[PDB]
């Protein structure tokens, strides 16, 4: 169909870009094209509107903040987040074409490993179980709210899960 390319041209990367203007920059593109917020290190405003998205000196900006709330971000697109050396934080809100796919491409990311702190998964409703456990690759991760996750069906498993494998976490749960 048409909206299917349409979600998947939104999303494709384009490598020359990342060439061009470097992964911090093409990926911004790409979250707030896809309908996402970024926000770099530094900055205590964040980036919401394509048009203005800074054009001062090539590669300065580093994302450290990513909220895509109401965003088509899927599968391929995550590939921008490859060269991406100092995100944080990510929060993943009413995202509806965000799967569990996703979520393990992001987890196998060893830049992110390295660098993330704090996730946010609310209102994705096709996220499961396995999607969560997944984010346990995210070694450094200092806080995980999980909230409305439908397919999230075994609360329990995965608090001990991160028990273990993320001792020091702090886990929020807003799960039915
Ligand atoms: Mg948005």
């Amino acid at each position: 169909s048409f909206w299917e390319w349409l979600n998947a041209v939104f999303n494709k990367v384009d490598h020359d870009r990342i060439r061009d203007v470097g992964p911090d920059r093409a990926a911004s593109e790409w979250l707030l094209r896809c309908g996402a917020m970024v926000r770099y290190h530094g900055q205590q405003r964040w980036q919401k509107d394509y048009n203005h998205l800074p054009t001062g000196p090539l590669d300065k900006y580093k994302i450290q903040a990513i909220d895509a709330t109401d965003s088509c971000i899927m599968s391929i697109g995550f590939d921008h987040m490859e060269g991406l050396q100092y995100v944080e934080k990510i929060r993943l809100c009413k995202c509806h074409y965000i799967e569990d796919g996703c979520l393990e491409r992001l987890s196998q990311l060893e830049n992110l490993q390295k660098s993330m702190l704090e996730m946010e998964i609310i209102s994705c409703g096709n996220v499961t179980d396995k999607g969560i456990i997944a984010l346990h690759h995210f070694r450094n991760l200092k806080y995980l709210f999980l909230s409305d996750l439908p397919g999230v069906k075994e609360k329990e498993k995965i608090v001990q899960a991160f028990k273990t494998s993320l001792p020091s976490l702090e886990l929020k749960l807003d799960l039915k």
